[PDB]
């Protein structure tokens, strides 16, 4: 039964489109966590309100290391507030930005890190969309956190395009772990193009190009993960085993 006057409401720590992080500590316990405010009105104006409901009930349920803990949550009139995880070192885009990008230790033990947080939450029937670096944070000891909230649980007269992308959905972590694995080496997303539209036709055409530095071993997994046809995309245990992430990671690989 939470409320705000159980918190030491601290510093901003980001403003997003629904809603702002601030820095707290929880009076009962002096445990230093981050209070996410969102609004009400963003939620709706954008129709994802009914969807953040079923999100954060089904993150409250998901316990795992690289994944951002939801201590809990409550809301009143205009408001909904979550009581998250603080991640100190900030998010992987940032560093990214910071280190322009990232050597093959760094890049395989966070796709390590994603892989088993994913793993996980498939052996509770969890699925999680598209993963974006901006949604991932980074703790005290440097491990990633999936912070975005991306979980989830006629026909006859729609086309492909719109069919597909509610079928084969426990895929498209698989393709987004490509674009990170590929993102991380290189320091540039692979179909990043100066057009809206150009960048569409590249995803599509799945049309892209390794820079020399990327080594053998990493050109293997990302084009096995870069494959425009969903079931041709390896299954995350295959990743967790993949010879180039064993042998560069620092983090053991736990599939399930
Ligand atoms: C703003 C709301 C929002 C919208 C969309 C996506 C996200 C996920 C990142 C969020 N944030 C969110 O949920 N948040 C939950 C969070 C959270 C954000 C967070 N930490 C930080 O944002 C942060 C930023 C900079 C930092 N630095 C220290 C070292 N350097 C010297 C300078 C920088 C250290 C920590 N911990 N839990």
């Amino acid at each position: 039964q939470w409320a705000l006057e159980d918190f030491e409401i601290g510093r901003p720590l980001g403003k997003g489109k629904f809603g702002n992080v601030y820095l707290a500590r929880e009076k009962q316990s002096k445990f230093i966590l981050a209070l996410k405010v969102l609004f009400k009105a963003q939620l709706e104006k954008a129709g994802v309100e009914h969807q953040l409901r079923r999100e954060v009930e089904i993150q409250s349920h998901l316990r795992h290391p690289n994944i951002l803990r939801l201590y809990g949550y409550f809301h009143d009139a205009t408001r909904v507030y979550l009581i998250l995880e603080y991640a100190p070192l900030g998010t992987v885009y940032r560093e990214l930005q910071k280190l322009s990008k990232f050597d093959e230790q760094r890049t395989a033990t966070y796709i390590t890190e994603l892989a088993n947080a994913l793993s996980y939450c498939h052996s509770k029937r969890v699925i999680h969309r598209d993963i974006k670096p901006e949604n991932l944070l980074l703790g005290s000891a440097g491990e990633l956190k999936i912070a975005d909230f991306g979980w989830s649980v006629t026909l006859d007269y729609l086309p492909p395009e719109m069919i597909e992308g509610r079928m084969h959905d426990e895929k498209v972590d698989l393709w987004s772990l490509g674009v990170l694995c590929y993102e991380f080496l290189v320091g540039k997303p692979p179909f990043e193009a100066n057009t809206y539209q150009e960048t569409y036709k590249r995803i599509s055409r799945v049309e892209f190009t390794f820079p020399d530095f990327v080594t053998e071993g990493a050109r293997d997994l990302i084009s096995r993960l870069l494959k425009h046809n969903p079931s041709q995309r390896p299954m995350l245990r295959e990743v967790l085993e993949h010879p180039w992430i064993t042998a560069n990671s620092s983090k053991p690989s736990n599939c399930q």
